[PDB]
């Protein structure tokens, strides 16, 4: 299982630390890389992809996954032939764009062909039970989904 987290200030990547720790928990070869750091050009060979994602200024997605973002949204962009997909959000009703850079992952996944593993979760400011009830989630769908 691969998590990517897309943080700008490092929350998306604490809840991805515990998500791959339950996974490792429950089953054991995670891969957790941030969006900066992953040769995202092989996204496709992942069979069992999880994407932690913020919305930014703007609701622009975070700097890490820009390239992925837009790579991701370029018509270069590959089908995900044998990919299936889960998102969480870090986000603030409180701007206009609430949490749109999941709303841009989860969609163009699954305009691109992507299996949502589950539904995309976005999360307010208050975030800590969002990541965990969906954390709780990920690995009794990911036990049943592998
Ligand atoms: C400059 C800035 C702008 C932001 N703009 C938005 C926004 O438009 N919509 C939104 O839902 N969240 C926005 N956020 C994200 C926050 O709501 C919050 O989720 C943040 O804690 C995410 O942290 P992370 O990037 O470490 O996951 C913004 C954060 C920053 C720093």
């Amino acid at each position: 299982i691969t998590i990517i987290s897309a943080s700008q200030t490092g929350n998306a990547r604490r809840v991805a630390e515990a998500l791959r720790d339950d996974l490792l928990a429950a089953k054991l070869n995670v891969k957790l890389v941030n969006a900066g750091d992953y040769k995202f050009k092989q996204i496709a060979s992942e069979k069992l992809l999880i994407v932690v994602t913020s919305t930014q200024g703007e609701g622009e997605p975070p700097e890490e996954a820009v390239a992925l973002h837009k790579f991701l949204f370029s018509k270069k962009a590959p089908k995900l032939e044998n990919t299936a997909f889960a998102v969480f959000s870090l986000g603030d009703t409180s701007y206009e764009f609430f949490c749109q850079s999941g709303k841009d992952f989860d969609s163009k996944l699954a305009e691109l062909g992507g299996e949502r593993l589950l539904d995309r979760v976005d999360a307010d400011v208050e975030y800590q039970a969002a990541a965990s009830e969906w954390r709780a989630r990920v690995v009794d769908a990911l036990k049943s989904r592998a």
